[PDB]
């Protein structure tokens, strides 16, 4: 029951303070090979990079889940050499996001499970580094691809056992749609995450996915804009509206099915050009925001270290560890 | 006198008869190193490669114009591999094609610029291979973005003489509109291949823009989905037009007095993975000859409609040599 990681395989106990949902780099498949000057130099990325999960390391965190798939530009050599450098375990991941070439987005979903499994048993090109997680996407009611992608992504973990992440449209309500898609498939609620949950104030709609046995995906608290590109992309919703949504679904008592993270990265290609920047004028703490902002709030707010360790700690543990159920 | 290939830089006079518009594999950006099983292998795409080029060069080919971009998923690794192992001269490309990602589609003209001067001028990738043309594309009107990368296309080829070839959906007179674009940043038509022209019998459009100085691509002579209109896929890109009927518009431009601004290709591929998944077993079918296509079957069959030796000669040697030499 080992968890995959870009530097081998870890045990459970290992694993510690976990972040779900990160990157290192926010690029495109290739990008970064063939343009590294944007981002200074390749050099310049991996010294930033190594810096802030060095920084995320001392104020707590041991491991962090990549969730950059093919498409947006996972690079597993630079998920390796940061991790080494920095000592701070990183999951890679496999899947689709909304930004799939041709060869991608014209296969089967027989194909696409194949290309899944390829990256978790096999290993992703030819590093031989296993994926440990399943990343996929919707934005709003699924197009016919998404729905074959998330079909995919269920096959891919009912035949290894590893877990699937999502990215979602909280406001539209998507996670009861990939829900059932999830269902349909044979998938267990437990090996799934509904991402980008704290985009919603909609309480009913957290409390029946977390019910069903789904992992509720607060994995964005430092995602605030309090002028129009970094508005549209990070939100008019502050951290702590973020971090109250932590505290009602302990309150409703699902604090076993949160999965908290900041979503950030090092390195931002797919969006405009100085937006690396503006974020992190925003939040200059990057990964560490959770164990040294978000933590100190929920625990000024009432809620215990018991609680929080259990959220940070045995909940990724348990969601990473490869299994049916 | 000097170009840049996938070996390094070569003399003018060594790129012989030159195939134009070629591809080694059709893919996406970082789709053949993440999943190389979907063409059997690395090793069975490249062994195939080579055989396909080496049977191009035993029928008369010497060098074959990879117009695959970055997000055509060119792996110039793969095309320095092959060019060595079959001996043939592979001119890799920079520009970007009509599948871009969102790190490419969010870019503004001078940071596309710089990327296609990048390409051209430092290397591709960590590699130190240098392109020797920009590949383009609409497909119908072009969109902001189109029009956009056009522009960078046209400022990378002012600034190093390289030249520019696109991808056009003729039957839409695509041409025109890049041709409007490239003399409007100050880009001499003498640079500028308009491809897939041979997807149009239009002869009024064809004829006007070689006028201009243009060069006209007429480079998907075996694409022909005549005997499958049973499958829907094939038919939708390889169309209903036959190979006869391509090759006679390389004789409608010589007789039109057009000859020097012909370009001859296949548009061939030996992978092809941004499609339909049986599309290059299909495509194979159709055409065994591959990127041989041309010399053994469209050079005889252009002979015997009248044409002398001396202007296929020069259409497959000279045209592509004044294309390619930086000016
Ligand atoms: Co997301
Ligand atoms: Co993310
Ligand atoms: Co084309
Ligand atoms: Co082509």
């Amino acid at each position: 029951d080992r968890i995959n990681t870009v530097r081998g395989p870890i045990t459970i106990s290992e694993a510690g303070f976990t972040l779900t949902h990160e990157h290192i780099c926010g690029s495109s498949a290739g990008f970064l090979r063939a343009w590294p000057e944007f981002f200074g130099s390749r050099k310049a990325l991996v010294e930033k990079a190594v810096r802030g999960l060095r920084r995320a390391r001392a104020a707590g965190v041991r491991t962090i889940v990549d969730v950059s798939t093919f498409d947006i530009g996972r690079d597993v050599s630079l998920l390796a050499e940061v991790s080494r450098a920095a000592d701070v375990h990183i999951v890679a991941a496999t899947g689709l996001w909304f930004d799939p070439p041709l060869s991608m987005r014209l296969r089967s979903v027989e194909e696409l499970t194949q290309f899944f499994l390829r990256e978790i048993q096999y290993g992703i090109e030819d590093t031989g580094i296993r994926a440990g997680i399943i990343k996929v996407a919707t934005t709003g009611k699924a197009t016919p691809f998404q729905e074959l992608v998330l079909r995919a992504a269920a096959r891919a973990s009912l035949a290894t056992g590893v877990p699937v992440t999502t990215h979602t449209a909280a406001s539209q309500r998507d996670g009861e749609q990939q829900a059932a898609i999830f269902e349909s498939e044979g998938l267990s609620p437990s090996r799934v995450c509904i991402g980008h949950s704290d985009d919603t104030d909609d309480l009913s709609y957290l409390t029946a996915l977390a019910a069903r046995g789904y992992l509720i995906g607060l994995d964005g608290i430092p995602w605030s804009a309090i002028n129009a590109s970094a508005s549209a992309l990070l939100g008019n919703r502050s951290w702590q509206t973020r971090a109250l949504l932590i505290k009602a679904l302990i309150d409703q008592g699902y604090m076993k099915q949160i999965l908290v993270s900041n979503d950030w990265t090092f390195g931002f290609s797919s969006y405009v050009t100085n937006i690396m920047d503006v974020m992190d004028r925003v939040n200059p703490d990057g990964m560490a925001f959770i164990p040294l902002r978000v933590i100190p709030f929920l625990r000024e707010k009432g809620v215990p270290q018991e609680t929080l360790a259990g959220i940070t700690v045995t909940n990724p543990a348990r969601f990473l560890s490869p299994t049916l159920r």
